[PDB]
Parts: C-alpha cells; structure tokens; sequence
C-alpha cells in the first residue's frame, strides 16, 4: 500500500528510491499509481507551453509555470530551452557551424563526459535520407558524428525484444524477453504490452546498463518514462538533472520517444503523414542541444540517437488465414502479425498434433507468405530458440504480410498501414544509430552493425566493465576517437599433431573400397608433408582450438584440414581456389571411392560399412573432389578424414554447393578461401555441443553426426588483387546450413538445384562470429590486419538485401 497523502515538493523526479508505504515523486510513478496526490500539480506543470517568448524574457519568477525566462532561470537549471535564444541573442544549436570536438569540454565538476541515450521507437533507417529539410538537428548529428547507414535490430523486431538487448548486450533467448507477448511455461503467466506482469521482475534477465552502473558505482538517471509526461518534461527533467550538484549528477541518461513508431503504424512508413512526427522528433532533439548549450554541455555531452527496428508497408488486405490451413484453429493459440508462434490453447493438450499442423502448413500455397519452422531449424543467425518461452512451433513471414489465426481476426472497414516484426535482415526493419561527442568521431561513417554490439561500447564510453553479453568486444572501436577497448586474442587450448605415415592399407579394415589407385603419390616422398600447402590453402593461420580435445594437422596439395580424432571428422577444411581454376567430375570408376589414410589410426576413423548398412544416410566431402588441381590430386579428396555423413537431401544442395557455387564465387571475387566443417548443436543453444549432447550417429557406428555444416568464403577486399595475395582488408561471406533429411524448407527443391540452392543458402548466412560460438574455433589468428579490425569482420552478416 502506498500512503498517496504525502508530497512531492522539492521531490518532483527525485532520484530517491522511495518504496512503500512511501508516496513517489520519481518518472515512473505513474505508471505503479504510486505518486503523491500533489505530484501532477507540482512536478508535471504545463503553464505557458514550453518555449520562452520575448514578453517572457526577464520576467518575474512564477513557480506555476512549466518552464522558465526570468533572470535567474538559468542557474537554477530549468530555464525553457530556447530562453537564451530568445532572451540573450544566442543561435540555436542547429544553426552553428559544425566543429570537430577533440577533447570534453566540460564545466568544472564533470570527472567524465555524460552519456546521452536518445531513442527513437520505429524509425526506420532509410528516414534519415529526408534529411535537414525535415530533420535538420538530427541531420547535424547524423553529419557532424559518426553514423551508420543503418543498425540491425534483433529478431523478433518488435519493441520489448529490441530495447532490453541494447540495455543487455544480449540474444532476446537469453535475456529471456522473447516478444511484446509470452507465455512462460514454468510461471503458466503471460507477458503483454499492456498491464502488470511485465513490470515483475522475474522475466527480465541478464544485466541492462543502469544496473551495470549502478553497480559499478556510476549514476543512472532512471531510463523509462510514465507515458504521460509529454516529451517536453523528459527533455527538461535531464536537463534538470543535469545542473544537479556534483555529488548527485547522473552520468547516464536515456530518452524514449514512441514515435515515429505510431505514425508508422497508422500510415505506413512511405506515408505523407510521416513528415509530421519525424519533425516532431527533430523539434525535441533541438530542444535538447539548446539546452545543453545553454548549460554549456553541447561539446561535452556524448549523444547516442538509435532506434529499435524499422517499420514495414503491412495493410489488412495482406494476411494469410490458419483457417485456411488447418481444420480447427480455435484449438490452438497464435501470436500473430508479422511472425507466427503457436501452442495449444490449452496449455499442455494432450491432443496437440504439431507434425500434423506443420505438415498442413508446408508449401500448401504457391504464393504462400510464410514458412513453418520447429525452433531448432530456423536460421542459426536469428538465435532464437534457447528460451522456454520461445514455442516450438514458429512461422516466418514473409515481409509486407501478416499471419492471424482466422478471417474474424481482422477488421476491415483497416486501420493501419504499417508494422514490423520480421526477419531482422529485412531492409525495411533495418534502424538508425548516430553517436556524437567528444568520444566518437567526427565526420566519419561506419559500416552497419548489430544492436547487440551497443551496450559494450555503451560501458566503454561510461568507464564500465561489461557484464557477459554477445556483442564481440572490441569489434566497434573504429566508432570511438578514444575509450577504445584493447581485445586480446583467446589462448589455443588444444595443440595440433602432425602424424606421418605410421600404417599401411593392409592396417585397415573399414569396408571401404576404391576401384582405381594412384600408384604415383605412392612414389611421393614428400606426399602429405607441409611444403607450399599452408601459405597457398591456409591464409590467415590456423583456426585455434579453444576447447580441450585432440586432433591432427592434415596436408594435401589442394587443401589443409585439422581432422578430430575424437569426432572422426575434421573440425575444418581450408582451400584456395584461384579465379582460373577448373571444375572437373568424378571419374564413373571413383563414383563410390573411398580410401584410408595411413596418417590416421583405423580406431580414429570412420568405416564405411556404417554407411552401407544406414539406409538414411550417405556421405559427402568437405574438399569436393570437383576441384581438384590435377587427376593425380583428386585421390587425395576421397580420403576418410575427408568424409562426413549426409543426408541425401543435404547433399542436393552440398554438391550444388561444391561443384558450381564456390567456383562461381572464385571467378567474382578473383579466387576465394574456403572453411568447410561440421557443426553440432543438438541442444540448439548456439554453442559446441560437448560430446553427452551429441543425440544422433551414422547407423550402428559412433560417428556422431553433425546438425549443421559451415563454410566461410574469404577474399580480398580490393577485388583487383588475387585472395591469396591480398595487401589489405579482407571480404568475408559464411553460411551454416541446416543439415536435414529432406528439402521440405524450400518449397521448389523438385526442380534443378539452380532453382532454389542458392535461396536456401542465403536465408542461412552467418556471421564468422556465430560459427566460432558454434565450433569453438577462432579464426583470421594470423593476418596483417589490427585485431580490431578483424573483430569487425567476424562481425559481418552478408544479408543479401
Ligand atoms: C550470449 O551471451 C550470454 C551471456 O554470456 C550467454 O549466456 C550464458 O551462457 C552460459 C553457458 O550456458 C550460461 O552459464 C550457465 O550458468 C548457469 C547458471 O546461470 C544462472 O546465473 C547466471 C548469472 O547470474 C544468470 O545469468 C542466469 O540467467 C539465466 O537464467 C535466468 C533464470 O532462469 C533467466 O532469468 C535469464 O534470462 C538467463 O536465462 C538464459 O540462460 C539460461 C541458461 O542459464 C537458459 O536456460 C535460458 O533459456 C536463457 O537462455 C542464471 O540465473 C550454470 O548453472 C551453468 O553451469 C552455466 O555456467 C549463462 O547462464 C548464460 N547467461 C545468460 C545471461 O544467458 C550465451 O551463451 C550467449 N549466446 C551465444 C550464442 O554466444
Ligand atoms: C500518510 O501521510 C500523511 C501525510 O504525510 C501522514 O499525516 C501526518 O501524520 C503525522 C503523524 O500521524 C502527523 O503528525 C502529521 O500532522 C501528518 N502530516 C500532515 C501533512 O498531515 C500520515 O501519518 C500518513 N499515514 C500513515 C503513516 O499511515
Ligand atoms: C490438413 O488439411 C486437410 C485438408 O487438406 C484436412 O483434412 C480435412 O479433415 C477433416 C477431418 O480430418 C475431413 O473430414 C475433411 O474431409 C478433410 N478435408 C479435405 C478436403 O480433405 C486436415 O484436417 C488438416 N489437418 C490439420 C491438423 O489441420
Ligand atoms: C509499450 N511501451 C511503452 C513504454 N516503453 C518505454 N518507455 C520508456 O520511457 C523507455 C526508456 C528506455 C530508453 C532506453 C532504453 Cl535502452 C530502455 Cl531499455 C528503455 S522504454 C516501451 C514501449
Ligand atoms: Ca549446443
Ligand atoms: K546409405
Ligand atoms: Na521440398
Ligand atoms: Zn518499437
Ligand atoms: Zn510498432
């Protein structure tokens, strides 16, 4: 119970953490209908607007007003924020010339410069190109600092998810809010939008940013606002704070603005509506930098501007019906719109079919705008899937449309034009960062990033030490002049072997067969020794091995791979294939060839009567035996350390991959490095599986089989200079494809693989990054590069948009 019949005076937005039964003064009071019956009067006054007048200038002090023009105003830090503008001849901020800022200029009393966090909810990145004609403040911190052309959100693209992972640092699966809407299992309690679960603290997870402050012994100002107080308040209340006395001033602050989001949704983001609140925005970031430079903060001050998602032309006329899929919907429970998760209505039915409903849900339209997806097939790059609160069932949508559970769900007269919610590589989701201050750089743009990144750089910028969270530390220091974090390569944990020949082919027995030999390598001395095999196939080092195993350096005259002799596979294969390269078959005599490698004991190897004895599985090569330098070379493709298992299904699209693709990329890029591997992921979590998670295995064997296969595709930023002898920065695209027993994911498989491969792969591209979390690997060790750069690399997602 709280005792309301307290007051608010000299209390209004305290910093106080006033609990019950306590009467609250403080931005979210409001919103637990906490506050003093006089806080409204005393603290959220609305006399006289918000700007000074030249008829208000010098006046008398009156208390009831909502801000200030009289002479004092200004030391007592709640002068309207055009007051001297109006009063004292002053410019507007917006209408200075840029200049660089090198160092803080900050009043005696600031020990670091203040950090600014200004976001704006739906704004698409392509908003900015209406530049200073609409948004002529934002313009200048867009141009003045440092941008980007756009920041990805995370999926789903929704508010909740996106906001707590720029608090976090985190993946929504493990900062635990999955959407707008849940429904947590264990609790059997549902999160909305609206109401009061969500402000119990059992569903929040990880470690957002006031936290990490506070703990850390730095002031937050309190980040959320009552959605009452107009956007006005909010701006002159952290000005208020601001002018605090040094032992109470914040050093950190956030602003929320739930446009131009609302806009966005009721007349679409291409909207002539649009101009209106996107000029509204720009109004209150001007009165925030006139009132920082009336406290003489504008050159002190870094400002983050950033937004959570972007905004999609989505209208009633675009939504595909369960109904028209499955025969009885009312029996199950869908979170609709621009993505899909379904669960049984009552919790835990018995009678809940889910093969049956995805079966009904699988490539039944031609034009069909969705696909069904259990969790643990959705793109690895989304990360969504380890959270009890995530369903099982899910459905991506297509962009531009919407999926409801049946027709009665809609209401056309409809009322909107706009949403989003869709796949975070969606161009139309992509949303804005701009940094601005001393810290960041100035004039500078910057290549768009994840929203996961921020909070790192967050907590380099306030002098903070991260929480875990995954952003990649380090891999946005090309956005800061100064405060950059110094990363430090992660220490190999298993060192390689390097077996000679130690067997012969009589020492096997693995019910291999190969009906040719190339007796020649037979007369190699040097077969299989290091010699130009690792400065042509191995350009950027070794891959570390950041876990405890064992495994073996293999060398090869068109490829290097480092096989496992606990997976009995390798943990990666790396080959160069030049522009000029040729693509060749498999001769009809090797069609079936497989041959042992005396490097390689008998008992750290795969036997292929497992393969004749599964009826599911086959295998493939992670070298393709396509491109092979020379007839005499191909032999060494069909080795057994070169072999994985397959499905056939797989292997439609892993052999468009090897014998077309990879030298369709060679001759676009003028050659490429490849990485092929294995991945295992069983538990969907994103991370190597240890080997008690491994759940499938090659028939009557115990070659585990993967769930995933990577590959990462390497070359030379300048294109003009070969990959294997590239001067500068690199271009880097990856991949880790679903490894699944049929193409029921592509819709057109029937058809030529050139129909529908590609399509696929894409839809599956990944980060560098994602495959080291998945194979505890670390790749590009050794490169002319700074690490820094090369975290930035690991970093990029080729989104195909
Ligand atoms: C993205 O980055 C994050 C952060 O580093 C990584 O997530 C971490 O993964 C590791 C390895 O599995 C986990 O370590 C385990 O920790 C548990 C105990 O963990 C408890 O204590 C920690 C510390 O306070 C706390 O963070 C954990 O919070 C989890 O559980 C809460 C209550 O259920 C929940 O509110 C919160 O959202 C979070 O849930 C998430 O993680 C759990 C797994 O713990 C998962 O089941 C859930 O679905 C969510 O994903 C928790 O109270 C030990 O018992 C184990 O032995 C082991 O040490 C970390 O717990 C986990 N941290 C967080 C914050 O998620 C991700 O791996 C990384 N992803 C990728 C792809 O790289
Ligand atoms: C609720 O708040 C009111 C106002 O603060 C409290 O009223 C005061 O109570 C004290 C002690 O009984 C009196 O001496 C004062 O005269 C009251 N102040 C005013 C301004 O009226 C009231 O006690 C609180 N109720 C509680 C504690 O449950
Ligand atoms: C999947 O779709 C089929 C139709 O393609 C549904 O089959 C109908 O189901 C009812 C009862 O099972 C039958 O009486 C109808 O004759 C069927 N319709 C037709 C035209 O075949 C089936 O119910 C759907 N499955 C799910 C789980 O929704
Ligand atoms: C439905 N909803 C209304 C309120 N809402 C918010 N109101 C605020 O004042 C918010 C401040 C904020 C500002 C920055 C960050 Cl990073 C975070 Cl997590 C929160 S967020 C979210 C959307
Ligand atoms: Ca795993
Ligand atoms: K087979
Ligand atoms: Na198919
Ligand atoms: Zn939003
Ligand atoms: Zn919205």
């Amino acid at each position: 119970w709280t005792n309301t019949s307290g007051s608010c005076k000299g209390r209004c937005f305290e910093l106080q953490e006033v609990g019950p039964p306590d009467c609250r003064c403080d931005n979210l009071c409001k919103s637990y209908s906490s506050c003093c019956h006089d806080f409204d009067e005393l603290c959220l006054k609305t006399a006289r607007g918000w700007e000074c007048t030249k008829d208000r200038c010098g006046e008398v002090r009156n208390e009831e007003n909502a801000c200030h023009c009289s002479e004092d105003c200004l030391s007592r830090g709640d002068c309207c924020t055009n007051y001297q503008v109006v009063c004292k001849g002053e410019s507007h901020w917006v209408d200075d010339d840029c200049e660089e800022i090198r160092v803080p200029e900050c009043p005696a009393g600031f020990v670091r410069p203040p950090l600014i966090i200004f976001s704006v909810d739906g704004f698409r990145a392509s908003y900015m190109k209406k530049g200073s004609k609409v948004m002529p403040n934002i313009e200048k911190l867009r141009s003045c600092g440092t941008h980007a052309p756009y920041m990805r959100p995370v999926y789903p693209t929704k508010t909740f998810p996106n906001l707590y992972t720029l608090a976090t640092g985190l993946y929504p699966e493990s900062h635990g809010i999955v959407g707008n809407s849940m429904y947590d299992p264990v609790f059997d309690a549902t999160f909305h939008l609206r109401g009061r679960e969500k402000f119990n603290h059992r569903w929040w997870g990880g470690q957002p940013l006031w936290i990490t402050a506070t703990k850390q012994g730095v002031r937050a100002g309190t980040f959320f606002w009552s959605v009452s107080i107009p956007h006005e308040r909010r701006i002159l209340t952290i000005l208020q704070w601001l002018s605090l006395p040094d032992n109470e001033r914040p050093s950190v602050y956030a602003f929320y603005s739930e446009q131009p989001d609302f806009s966005g949704h009721k007349y679409g983001p291409f909207g002539p509506e649009m101009t209106n609140p996107l000029r509204e925005i720009d109004k209150t970031v001007g009165q925030l930098m006139d009132g920082l430079k009336q406290l003489k903060l504008h050159r002190c001050v870094n400002v983050i501007f950033v937004g959570d998602h972007g905004m999609e032309d989505v209208t009633c006329d675009r939504t595909e019906f369960l109904s028209n899929y499955l025969t009885n919907v009312d029996d199950i429970t869908l979170v609709p719109g621009t993505l899909g998760r379904i669960r049984p209505k009552i919790p835990n039915n018995l009678k809940y079919d889910p093969k049956a409903i995805i079966a009904n849900l699988t490539c039944k339209k031609p034009d069909q705008h969705f696909k069904p997806y259990m969790k643990q097939h959705l793109p690895k790059r989304l990360h969504y899937a380890n959270n009890r609160r995530i369903e099982d069932l899910h459905l991506l949508v297509e962009r531009r449309w919407h999926v409801a559970r049946k027709p009665l769900d809609v209401y056309k007269k409809c009322f909107f034009q706009g949403d989003h919610g869709f796949d975070n590589k969606v161009n139309s989701m992509q949303t804005v960062f701009v940094g601005y201050g001393p810290t960041f750089k100035y004039r500078t743009k910057v290549p768009p990033f994840e929203n996961i990144e921020l909070y790192n750089v967050m907590c380099d910028l306030l002098g903070l030490k991260p929480a875990p969270n995954n952003g990649t530390h380090g891999s946005l220091n090309h956005l800061l002049r100064t405060n950059t974090f110094r990363p430090t390569l992660p220490e190999e944990v298993s060192r390689p072997n390097y077996p000679g020949i130690m067997y012969l082919q009589s020492d096997f027995d693995l019910g291999c067969t190969c009906d040719d030999k190339n007796k020649l390598e037979e007369l190699n001395k040097r077969l299989h020794t290091k010699g130009s095999t690792e400065e042509r196939h191995l350009l950027y080092g070794r891959p570390a091995v950041l876990y405890r195993t064992s495994y073996d350096i293999l060398y090869h005259t068109d490829f290097e791979s480092g096989y496992s002799e606990i997976f009995l596979m390798p943990l990666w294969t790396s080959y160069t294939i030049s522009k000029q390269a040729e693509v060749s078959s498999i001769p009809e005599h090797l069609t079936n060839c497989v041959r042992p490698d005396v490097r390689v004991s008998p008992g750290f190897s795969q036997n292929c009567l497992a393969y004749k004895n599964d009826k599911q599985m086959s295998y493939g090569f992670l070298f393709p035996p396509y491109l092979s330098s020379s007839p005499e070379a191909k032999y060494d493709a069909f080795l057994v350390t070169n072999m994985v298992p397959m499905y056939p299904a797989f292997k439609r699209v892993w052999t468009y991959f090897q014998r077309v693709l990879v030298k369709k990329y060679a001759s676009e890029r003028n050659g490429v490095n490849v990485i092929s591997g294995p991945i295992f992921d069983y538990n969907y979590n994103g991370l190597r599986d240890i080997e008690d998670e491994i759940k499938q295995y090659v028939e009557g064997s115990s070659i585990p089989v993967p769930t995933h296969y990577y590959s990462i595709i390497t070359s030379c930023l300048d294109f003009t200079q070969p990959a294997d002898k590239c001067d500068g920065p690199l271009s880097v695209s990856s991949f880790i494809l679903p490894h699944r027993p049929d193409n029921d994911e592509s819709c057109n498989s029937s058809e030529d693989e050139s129909k529908w491969v590609e399509e696929l792969m894409k839809m599956h591209t990944a980060r560098v990054r994602d495959i080291e979390h998945l194979t505890g690997l670390d790749f590009y060790r050794k490169t002319s590069r700074s690490y820094s750069e090369i975290l930035t690399l690991k970093t990029y997602l080729h989104t195909y948009e």
